[PDB]
C-alpha cells in the first residue's frame, strides 16, 4: 500500500481489500486523509460501510487488459482536476486487485496530463511500485496524448 | 522519524528525546549531518551533552496550538536561508513532542517559502508523515504569505 | 539496496553481492528493470550468470578514494543518455562494495549532469542513503563541472 505525490496531488494506491478487512481497512484509509477511493477492479465487497464513513466510493472496473476506457478517463482527470483544490492535502485511494497495473494506469495518467512526460511518470511510480506496469500497459501510456488543460 | 528533500534542503523530523534516549539519539543524529536542531515543544532534556557534540541546538518552543510565533518565522528563514549553503548537503533537525504538529510546519514554511504552493508543500510533508497537520495549522498555513526572498 | 529517481532516471544503488547471492541477486535485479549494471568496485565474482540473464554488465573498477576517473564519466553519462531514453522505465544499478561512496558519485553524476546543483543531488541521495558521500567526495563534486548536454 503505496502512496505517490506529485504537486498538489497525493495518491495512494491500495490492496484490494476483503470483506473482513475493511474496518481496519477504513482505519487505514481514515488515516490518510482520503476522501475517495476510485475501484478499478471488480467491487468484491459493499461500498455502505465505507460511504458511511465519509469516503467517497466511485467504481468504474474495467477489463484487466483493456486500455482504461475512454471515457474512464475524463471522469478521473475530471475528478482529480477537483478534490486536490476542494480539499487541499487530502488522498485520493485507486486499488485494483493487483494494484500494479489498472490502479498505477489512472494514477500514472493525473501525472501526465498534469506535467511530466510519460517516462518520468512510469520511473516515479516503480521508484514507489517496483515492478508496476507491464508492456501493454506501457505501449498504451506511451500512445496516451495529454490535453495538458491542468494549471496549477 | 522521518526526512524530507527540497532542493538543496534536507529536514529531518524527530520523535522529542527523553533524558536516557540521547547518547543513541545523539548517535542518530550524528549519522544525518545534522549540525543544527530547532527545539519547538517544550524543552525536555539538557543540550550540553549536545551541543558538546557540535550540533547547535536552537529552541524556539511555542504554545502548541498558537500559530508559530511572528518573529520565529524570521529566525527559521534567516537560518535556513544559510546553513544550507554554508555546509552543503547537512541538515536541520526540527522536534516538537508529537512531531506531527509545530515540527512539519517550520518545515513546511521553508518549503513555501522557497517556492512550492502550501498545497504542493502538505502533501509533500504528509507524503512521508501521514497525518501530519490539523486544521487549524492547515488554515494557518494556507493564510501564511511568503516573502519569497529566496533564491537558489 | 536504494533506487533513486530523475525526470526519466531511475538508479538503483546496492550491496555488492558475494558469489552465493547471485541467483537471488539476480532475481531482485530482474523485478527492478535493471537491464544494465555498471561495477565501480573491484568485481568480486563472475558476469556470466549475469549477463546470461539479460542484464548487461559493463564494469569499470577505479581507486576507492580516487577521483571516478576522466573517461569512465564519459561512458557513464553516454550510457545515461541513451538507455533510459532505449527502454523507457528501465533502470542502471551501479553497486560498488560499500555503495555509499563511489556508486553514489556515479549517479549524483548524472543527476548534476542532467540539471540540478550539486548541493540538491547530494541532499537528493542522502535522503536515501543516509550518510552517503565523504569529505572528499563533495569536495570533488562541487568541483564537477557539467557540460550539461542534456535535454529531456
Amino acid at each position: 500500500p503505496v502512496e505517490v505525490t506529485y504537486k498538489n496531488m497525493r495518491f495512494l494506491i491500495t490492496h484490494n481489500p476483503t470483506n473482513a478487512t475493511l474496518n481496519k481497512f477504513i482505519e487505514e484509509l481514515k488515516k490518510y486523509g482520503v476522501t475517495t477511493i476510485v475501484r478499478v477492479c471488480e467491487a468484491t465487497y459493499d461500498t455502505t460501510l465505507v460511504e458511511k464513513e465519509g469516503i467517497h466510493v466511485l467504481d468504474w472496473p474495467f477489463d484487466d487488459g483493456a486500455p482504461p476506457s475512454n471515457q474512464i478517463v475524463d471522469d478521473w482527470l475530471s475528478l482529480v482536476k477537483i478534490k486536490f483544490r476542494e480539499e487541499p492535502g487530502c488522498c485520493i485511494a485507486v486499488h485494483s486487485v493487483a494494484g500494479l497495473g489498472r490502479a498505477p494506469v489512472l494514477v500514472a495518467l493525473a501525472l501526465i496530463e498534469g506535467g511530466m512526460k510519460y517516462e518520468d511518470a512510469v520511473q516515479f511510480i516503480r521508484q514507489k511500485r517496483r515492478g508496476a506496469f507491464n508492456s501493454k500497459q506501457l505501449l498504451y501510456l506511451e500512445k496516451y496524448r495529454p490535453k495538458m488543460r491542468l494549471r496549477f
